[PDB]
């Protein structure tokens, strides 16, 4: 017995509702968190390379707002 009115959105709607349960069992599986050593890895590769790039982008995020005297999707992409 089930409401035939419910559209094909039923199975899904509930799916995410139910699959959200696996979060726990899946959460405990976070054992992949050990990825630390990996992160602590990028250090050797001079992860610092993120600073310059970060310090720029982030900071440039201020100016990156105001484009040339002409803010158009055409000239921008084409230039």
């Amino acid at each position: 017995s089930e409401a035939e009115d419910a559209s094909l959105l039923s199975f899904m709607q509930g799916y995410m509702k139910h699959a959200t349960k696996t979060a726990k069992d899946a959460l405990s599986s976070v054992q992949e968190s050990q990825v630390a050593q990996q992160a602590r890895g990028w250090v050797t590769d001079g992860f610092s390379s993120l600073k310059d790039y970060w310090s720029t982008v982030k900071d440039k995020f201020s100016e990156f707002w105001d484009l040339d005297p002409e803010v158009r999707p055409t000239s921008a992409v084409a230039a």
